[PDB]
């Protein structure tokens, strides 16, 4: 079997997955399901949302509880019940940082600072959090980090496990770097002349990056710190790695330290990925349930050189109908946080109860790309598509002729798809015209891919989409020439039947139901 890969070509990127596109439709366990006994409340919740890969831990505190004396227990069961059930794994590397802290390190690690050493605040004080200067810290991670990728390549040559996170959120609250005097010769010494170069910056940190030099110091550290990591256990297998954020609020951020230093955010990528090149992909670990938010943290981490992977996000209701455009970005993937029965909610974060009606939030929309999905994935890659969420959040108890006018327009998108543009509005009857007042609460979404110039794949969920030109015709009309609800079986279009009369004639009009429509559009001559 090909190993995983993250293929990246003409600004488009891919997860190859036994050698073709592959959409990581996922679910993350709660922190402390990393143990055989939590797997029978993860695998139920996995089976109700349909989704094709699991996130879950693999802790350094498990798998070397005591120096040199590994423990792969876990490992196994994990493996063997997630092949058992057909769906692959994403394994999440909590070692030196989770959340900026060692609580994960082995006791051994995180009870001895001084072979350990924590970042010390400017004022002398000690945080729960270990420097990334730290040598012994740095080599005893990777020790481990290698054995855990020997085991997989022994036991996983199948490649059940497809991509490893290194780290989880890595950074520093409560203070801006390490301010020790280990990190300080450091940092009143040169900036490396291979950054220097990479940024294309006349050549010490406080000389070249001013008000930014604290801040970018810490990044550059622990970027090389996972860069490490990840080229040492590469070498063992060449599995895709990544890191993900503790994202600062893109739009109002305040100061390093209040949000995780040192992480992979938006003011900073520019020293990740000049630090850390043997990463595969930097991802926003999305909890802002504000559109407008998630829209900004989307078109941040979507770049030429950065593959988009929501490696998390909230598990409460309006997150759902991020999947699409996540997917209409040419994203590889999609994890909801805490889906698993263990009795935890991270609510205000996530959904304040966790039951069933919480997980078929997500299903429904998981519903509607899984039928589909290798074929999503080679189009995303190799092609054109579009998404789109609904644009207004949930009408609030506060806010509860003109603010309906401004409010239809809000909720009505346009896409430019060629020689053809798409219209989608949320929250309107299948019937006549009546202007969307939106879904109650906010949900809807669509997807579109181009087939040929004037063919298309549509799936959306309480939305309906409308098509119309995209440049004025001269003497002609236009027409849906044919819609077609379907199937791919064995990468081939089936039929179901042809969506006509009143299901074409107020736009395609979605519920909650999946539907898979090829649309062919034509101009035609009147003269
Ligand atoms: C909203 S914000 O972007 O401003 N920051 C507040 C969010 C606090 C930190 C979020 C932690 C989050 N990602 C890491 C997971 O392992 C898990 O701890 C999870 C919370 O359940
Ligand atoms: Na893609
Ligand atoms: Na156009
Ligand atoms: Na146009
Ligand atoms: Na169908």
């Amino acid at each position: 079997a090909p190993l995983p890969e993250l293929l990246s070509n003409n600004g488009k990127h891919a997860l190859m997955v036994d050698g073709a596109p592959y959409i990581i439709l996922g679910s993350q366990t709660n922190n402390s399901s990393n143990y055989p006994d939590a797997l029978k409340d993860v695998w139920p919740s996995m089976e109700k949302m349909g989704a094709n890969t699991l996130s879950i831990p693999v802790a350094w505190e498990q798998i070397e509880p005591v120096e040199g004396q590994f423990d792969f227990s876990f490992v196994d069961v994990l493996l063997k019940e997630a092949r058992q059930r057909k769906v692959r794994l994403v394994l999440l590397w909590f070692a030196t940082w989770k959340n900026n802290a060692p609580h994960y390190a082995p006791a051994w690690v995180k009870l001895d600072n001084a072979r350990f050493p924590r970042v010390v605040k400017e004022d002398g004080d000690t945080l729960n959090s270990l420097s990334p200067l730290g040598q012994n810290t740095l080599a005893a991670d990777k020790k481990a980090f290698v054995e855990l990728m020997k085991y997989l390549a022994k036991r996983d040559k199948d490649h059940t496990v497809i991509m490893v996170q290194v780290q989880n959120e890595v950074g520093t609250y409560g203070a801006v770097r390490d301010y020790s005097p280990m990190a300080q010769a450091v940092f009143n010494a040169a900036v490396p002349d291979d950054l220097i170069q990479k940024l294309q910056l006349k050549p010490t940190w406080s000389q070249v990056f001013g008000r930014d030099a604290d801040e970018f110091f810490h990044a550059y550290q622990i970027a090389r710190y996972c860069d490490e990591v990840t080229v040492a256990g590469k070498a063992i297998k060449n599995l895709p790695m990544y890191v993900n954020v503790a994202l600062r609020n893109p739009f109002n951020p305040g100061l390093p330290g209040q949000y995780s230093s040192g992480g992979g955010t938006d003011n900073v990528l520019h020293i990740w990925k000049a630090a850390a090149p043997n990463i595969d992909l930097i991802a926003p670990d999305i909890y802002f349930r504000d559109y407008k938010t998630v829209s900004k943290v989307l078109e941040l981490y979507t770049r030429p050189d950065n593959a988009l992977f929501v490696a998390e996000i909230g598990n409460d209701q309006p997150f759902a109908r991020y999947l699409f455009p996540t997917l209409g970005k040419g994203g590889i993937g999609f994890s909801p946080f805490g889906m698993d029965d263990t009795d935890y909610t991270n609510y205000p974060l996530g959904a304040k109860v966790y039951n069933d009606e919480t997980i078929e939030q997500f299903a429904q929309v998981y519903r509607l790309v899984n039928p589909m999905m290798r074929e999503w994935a080679r189009l995303s890659y190799q092609g054109q598509v579009w998404g789109v969420a609904e644009p207004l959040d949930s009408t609030t108890e506060t806010q509860k002729e003109q603010h309906k006018k401004d409010r239809a327009s809000a909720l009505t998108q346009q896409l430019d798809l060629g020689l053809w543009d798409a219209e989608v509005t949320y929250g309107r009857p299948m019937f006549w015209v009546t202007p969307p007042e939106g879904n109650t609460p906010a949900a809807g979404g669509a997807l579109i891919a181009q087939l040929d110039d004037n063919e298309y794949l549509v799936t959306a969920y309480k939305a309906r989409v409308e098509f119309k030109p995209s440049q004025e015709l001269a003497g002609k009309k236009f027409m849906i020439e044919r819609v077609e609800e379907g199937r791919f079986e064995k990468g081939k279009w089936v039929m179901e039947r042809v969506w006509n009369g009143d299901q074409t004639d107020w736009g395609l009009n979605f519920t909650d139901r999946p539907h898979l429509l090829r649309v062919k559009m034509a101009s035609y001559s009147v003269q």
